[PDB]
């Protein structure tokens, strides 16, 4: 039974201004660094433990033992995407109402209905950059998520963003990125009542009632017209909940479609950016994965069978996540009074905190060339140790969108590397930004085509 180690204190905020920064996650990071794998964080009113060690993560991961909480970012998030899956507690109705009727559209299976839609966006931005003139080069995390809200778009609701075509967001997304930035900063304010945040509250006001109008109309306008596409709201106005019987109201259905706008918009273009950081940073593994791409993509248009053949590229996908998971943690809370590691005791209601780019770097787990690239590490899921990779998430409250996001990468990436040579002509220096999620800024590139038709 050890006392836990705690990070430098201000007094009356204990450890809170600690996270008045732009990047907290890789403050946390450095606090575990030097602290270890697990650390006490105080702030006034609120106690949480961030675990690092896959020793200690793999207890967190025991549903017998802990559910996931909602973090302060995710109880901010819920007022724009309520009891939508990511943002509802696992007792609530409506959790598993929405999991059970939305799993069938999820899986590998439906990916094969999703691909063509995949293809149309995928097809704009290799055409975006075989247009580019010599003197040009690539904004990739622009690129990156003009292409996985526009897929999400089309493939949730028929909907085309048309990012390809603009400069300025649509408004919907100016919306969007607005309140996310209001929910984020929330967390860092030792005083949230004072009057210096006034404005900030009503812009909030305004953001989410955009979000909700043109989510509102397109449920209405799809319910009018009747049409049946095969798309993320088609299933939800046709589903019905085994257990209940019932459908889910179209109140859940627009916290659902914000949800996964959310999801595509931070997430999966987080994971594209990295892998290209990655891929351009280490040109022998760029080699190994474009090899594969030209002796698999051997048709103008990718089709679903042989994205599923880009084993590599699915391994260079993997190694990205492990050293940046554009998701960077989760929060779970103990079932009942329960010892971790038989060391640490917790009482029922304690929160943990999972800060995963530190479980991925466990020296423990992947050895010595832990900060290396190495997509070859995941050959075989068996010689990986049980929860030492959680990019996901875990368990039943795991990423419902994980073939998706992998699918769509593939994919992409599968067709990037076909298509184009790539050179870091700055010498990119790694700066993340952090938002509700992790992503290179500023990561720019040259792509010369290698002339392929589509
Ligand atoms: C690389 C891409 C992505 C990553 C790394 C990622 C990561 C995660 C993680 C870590 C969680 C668990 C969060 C927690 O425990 O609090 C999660 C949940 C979720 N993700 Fe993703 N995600 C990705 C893409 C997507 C996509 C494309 C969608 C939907 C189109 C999506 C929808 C969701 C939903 C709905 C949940 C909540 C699931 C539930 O609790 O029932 N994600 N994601
Ligand atoms: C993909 C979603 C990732 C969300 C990860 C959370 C991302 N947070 C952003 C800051 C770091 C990280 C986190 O540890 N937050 C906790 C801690 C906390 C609670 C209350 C006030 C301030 C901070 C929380 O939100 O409860």
């Amino acid at each position: 039974i050890k006392e836990m180690p705690q990070p430098k204190t201000f007094g009356e905020l204990k450890n809170l201004p600690l996270l008045n920064t732009d990047k907290p996650v890789q403050a946390l990071m450095k606090i575990a660094d030097e602290l270890g794998e697990i650390f006490k964080f105080e702030a006034p009113g609120r106690v949480t433990r961030y675990l690092s060690s896959q020793r200690l993560i793999k207890e967190a991961c025991d549903e017998s033992r802990f559910d996931k909480n909602l973090s302060q970012a995710l109880k901010f998030v819920r007022d724009f995407a309520g009891d939508g899956l990511f943002t509802s507690w696992t007792h609530e109705k409506n959790w598993k109402k929405a999991h059970n009727i939305l799993l069938p559209s999820f899986s590998q299976q439906a990916m094969k209905g999703y691909h063509a839609m995949m293809v149309d966006i995928a097809v704009q931005l290799v055409q975006k950059w075989e247009r580019l003139n010599a003197d040009e080069h690539i904004e990739v995390p622009e690129d990156m998520t003009r292409l996985t809200l526009d897929t999400i778009g089309l493939c949730g609701f028929n909907y085309r963003f048309n990012s390809f075509y603009r400069d300025q967001p649509h408004p919907f997304i100016t919306s969007m990125v607005r309140a996310l930035d209001e929910a984020m900063n929330k967390l860092q304010r030792a005083n949230p009542d004072d009057p210096a945040y006034d404005e900030n509250k009503r812009q909030f006001q305004e953001d989410i009632k955009v979000m909700n109008d043109l989510v509102d109309k397109i449920i209405a306008d799809r319910k009018a017209s009747g049409e049946q596409s095969d798309d993320l709201l088609t299933h939800m106005l046709n589903g019905k909940d085994p257990e209940t019987g019932e459908p889910l109201d179209d109140e859940n259905i627009r916290y659902q479609i914000i949800t996964f706008l959310i999801a595509g918009h931070e997430t999966t273009s987080g994971l594209l950016s990295f892998a290209l950081y990655f891929l351009v940073k280490n040109p022998h593994v760029l080699q190994k994965a474009a090899e594969e791409a030209a002796r698999v993509l051997v048709d103008p248009v990718p089709s679903y069978k042989q994205v599923k053949q880009l084993k590599y590229v699915g391994m260079v996908l993997n190694e990205a996540l492990r050293l940046w998971p554009t998701a960077p943690a989760f929060s779970l809370y103990a079932k009942e009074d329960t010892v971790l590691g038989g060391e640490y005791p917790l009482e029922k209601g304690d929160e943990l905190m999972v800060l995963i780019p530190q479980l991925h770097r466990d020296k423990t787990i992947w050895g010595d060339d832990v900060e290396e690239f190495r997509p070859e590490r995941f050959e075989n899921p068996s010689a990986i140790p049980q929860h030492a990779f959680k990019p996901f998430g875990n368990g039943q409250r795991a990423c419902i969108g994980q073939q998706f996001a992998l699918h769509e990468a593939t994919l992409v990436l599968g067709m990037m590397l076909k298509h184009f040579d790539f050179e870091d002509h700055t010498n990119y220096e790694l700066d993340i930004k952090e938002t509700l999620t992790l992503k290179p800024e500023g990561f720019v590139v040259k792509a010369k085509s290698k002339k392929i038709p589509l």
